[PDB]
């Protein structure tokens, strides 16, 4: 559902998921070594370990639609996967957009092979 | 299907798409302006250009399956789209392999506001 999570993005932050946040930091776009740079690092972090709760699931391509309902997404139920799937995403979004005020431009493009640290457990 | 396109990236390149090729010169990962950096990049607006032959289906979420004969990737046939998108993947896989001996380290972060040419029809 990389194409939802896209969506979300997009209207939450107003940026386009690439290339503002696609490879953003430590963790944005992926990567497993820390520790986050900032706050939208962290909220990326926790994107990946909620994608780790969806073992049964496959976050990347399952589809699914939502709504936005007083400002607010809402995510739809057709099948328990959708759900989870969604609710993850939509975290991440808001998390994104909560954070713009210190979004740093110099962490854009951040090269992954200064990220050292141990994976750290969620 | 992204899931089925870095299978085959491990297969041939023995590289992970992320970090190697998430986000490597102006059109891997993602990216228009060019013009490509090198034969690694222009491998991925070759992919790009593929995908925009398949406006009837979903590339980056229609999941798909494969062989390996003799060592070639044998692209499934159950569907039209499952066919060409995994063409795609195939084909693009095996350039990256043909040109992994000039993959340039200094490009796999390359920020995109560097890629100032104009975007160039397929
Ligand atoms: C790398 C392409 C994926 C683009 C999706 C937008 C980025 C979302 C960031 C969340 C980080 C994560 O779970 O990897
Ligand atoms: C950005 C997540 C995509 C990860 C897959 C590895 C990149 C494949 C390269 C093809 C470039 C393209 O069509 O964008």
């Amino acid at each position: 559902s990389v194409v939802e999570l896209g969506k979300m993005i997009i209207q939450e932050t107003g940026k386009s998921p690439f290339p503002s946040y696609t490879s953003y930091g430590c963790f944005c776009g992926g990567g497993e070594r820390g520790p986050p740079l900032d706050a939208t690092d962290r909220c990326c972090l926790a994107h990946s370990c909620c994608y780790d709760t969806l073992p049964d699931c496959s976050p990347k391509t399952d589809r699914y639609k939502y709504k936005r309902e007083n400002g607010e997404i809402i995510c739809e139920n057709s099948t328990s996967c959708k759900k989870r799937i969604c609710e993850c995403d939509k975290a991440v979004a808001v998390c994104l957009r909560k954070n713009l005020n210190t979004y740093n431009k110099k962490y854009t493009y951040y090269p992954n092979f200064w990220c050292k640290g141990d994976i750290e457990k969620c």
